[PDB]
């Protein structure tokens, strides 16, 4: 199956755990059954910074208490290759993309751009993302920048997610992860934590809700759904 | 607060179709009692403003959907600066008002196709931080604007990554309306169109999620890398008797 | 005035600046450069110490070396559009007379918040693509500037180059954005030699040739086949 | 069978009826719109990009329309035909007959006219290609640039500043007018000529423009781009 397997799940020796806070929905919304989300990275590169990026931000996720899953998708069809939502890799896409309340896209910039494989990701997304939530990162082998970021927010708006404003955007990559693919102690790190923090709130706080979020005045309007004794005449 | 725009016939909503209108859509959601606090921002100051005109559609819908509203009118507000460290009755009242708000509406028109001055002058003037306050962290926000032409999206963008440097929750509905002369009538009103039915469901939008975040405002601003930074060590063995269970 | 014009200091003094290999007429042989090409420079900030406006003043002294009249903008009392009735307040006036005034501009904003300041974007905002038959902007040149805090980014710059295409003037492709800014003036408002102020030379010098180039043929660039039709057969 | 095979092929689109220009008022347009301006022999030379293989490509098409208007205007053209240049996510090789060409063009070229559909808010992968294979200090210095767009909704102009940026990375000189098709499908007729409109209008002011300006500036290349910096870099 096209699910990356997240090593030392429960290593964190870049999070100081006195400070913490182990459930972070405690207070704002139900934690059971977990949270879940699916995360997304847009490098195909044998060392890509977005995955383990996103690797430090699935363990992250876990210690919160929430579920994940890492969709790899080394054989998903490119932009301008044979393309056919037939294909196995597009069907698993869609169904963990289902399965997620919330989702982690992390992209490199390229060029003020996101990836192909990013961009492909996006585009098999199933308007069956409403309600979801969203965190965007971005990675950088140079200067510290937002355009990746900027682009995935507002990717996630167009498919009516609710992206959280916290972000991630790591500058000079390169430089923040040793050879077992760990992520320094660092601001940067300290960032991924304060985003999944947030995100693991947030979709506890709006997961129960997602049905009463899309019912919209234009759609009962559209569809022709007369509200529950809204006149004066005795329904219906 | 004297920098506040009169609201002229608030109960009188004739482009909205009242047999689709839930006229309280947090409920059931999350406590909709006291009413969910707003402040609604525009973008430019003249007497026919289609952006102030759509900010108070909005309004008018907000109270229909049961909300508070306050429209903060920057007439005298001073470029920052302007005035030696900006203590000035307009910039003190605003960030009173942001206080105040429990979600937020930013609506802007186009000057040479981006955000106005005026737009940007009044964001501006919202800190971050100021003496322990953070006037606009934790609150949700909702974009909108307006133009001359063919449908844009350039002032909704900038003001929702305005809005996320702010720390706001940005909801993902949004309103442009195109060629905005021609659906208010000379009484400023808005003709029945998608355009409005639009800013409805924005404003529905709005009230729900604003429902929703506001009675965790605190814990969303509770920052892993902030309590680090202040040396506030989490005590679960003592202090976490302290947090209600969740509804 | 107010006076709404900054004053240049030490004009003449430029120390980061290596005569040896600067072209005192950088438009010599491409186009007539006398009189002066008029340049009016923009800045976005009005803080005490404002390194986008010390940027400009740097502009302006490499201008006034490459053979150029310059004009620097004080908005220290500029209102907001429509803040006035009609806008009818001398600043406004002076500032679009200013426009008037150039055949080139500088515009140098901080990136703030990720974008230009409202101080830059009420200039911009105040300066119309035509009014009572006169085009203030249209046809001119524009070299844009930023100053950040921070690593070297582009989005002030990017916004100012768009606002001036949206006014019809020609932007040149070189550019200025420096970085940890405060790195690079010293205590008395002077940029130290580096190539962050060797840009603005280079920058400077691109405008000024671009501006004696375009200058003497303003109306024709800016006689548009679409205008002609829309006025009919005169008459 | 085979006895014969081909290699020695142009990659040029052909202009069909390129002196028919009916949505043109030729007593508005004026035939030499660089003379008395800048001299207008030998002709400017314009290279002229489109961003779609589709078969009714309106980029395609917009672009057919600005080249039958530079003609009018005394330029000459060319319309790469990038049909089998590779792709961005495709093997990379400089040593490709397309990048050769499409190079070879690019240096013939005085200005150039790139134009893009707008997806979601990106301009395509066949245009990034393009760009990506122009440049190689940049070779592609002083040329002009004019940018256009076409789109399916509303007018909007995130391709054509995303084709400005990247002309001004180029260090090439974009001219302030452009052109953004809102509905492109709604412009033209079935045989692909644009309808009479302000959007036609649009192109025939930015192909005056062009010319103008580079009539302008062509003959001046080599003082634009000798720099103070350069100078001093050098020594002496
Ligand atoms: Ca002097
Ligand atoms: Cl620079
Ligand atoms: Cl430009």
């Amino acid at each position: 199956m096209r699910l990356r397997h997240l090593s030392d799940p429960d290593s964190l020796p870049a999070l100081d755990k006195s400070f913490a806070i182990e459930r972070p929905a405690l207070g704002l919304a139900p934690d059971a059954p977990p949270v879940r989300i699916l995360l997304l990275y847009g490098s195909l590169r044998a060392r890509s910074f977005s995955r383990l990026a996103v690797e430090e931000a699935a363990r992250l996720l876990q210690f919160f208490g929430a579920e994940t899953r890492i969709f790899d998708p080394s054989d998903l069809p490119l932009p301008d290759q044979v393309q056919s939502d037939d294909h196995p890799a597009v069907k698993e896409l869609r169904a963990l993309s289902e399965w997620s309340e919330g989702q982690v896209w992390c992209s490199p910039e390229r060029h003020g751009q996101i990836t192909s494989v990013m961009k492909a990701q996006i585009d098999h997304l199933p308007r069956p993302t409403q309600g979801r939530t969203l965190a965007v990162m971005q990675v950088s082998g140079g200067s510290q920048s937002f355009n990746a970021v900027n682009t995935l927010r507002l990717l996630g708006r167009w498919m009516r997610m609710f992206t959280i404003p916290n972000q991630s955007s790591i500058a000079k990559a390169f430089q923040e992860f040793d050879a077992a693919g760990r992520m320094k102690p660092s601001p940067y790190y300290d960032r991924i934590a304060d985003v999944m923090e947030e995100l693991v709130r947030f979709t506890a706080l709006v997961r129960p809700h997602r049905e009463a979020l899309t019912d919209r005045y234009s759609e009962r309007k559209a569809a022709g759904h007369v509200i529950d004794e809204a006149t004066d005449l005795s329904s219906i």
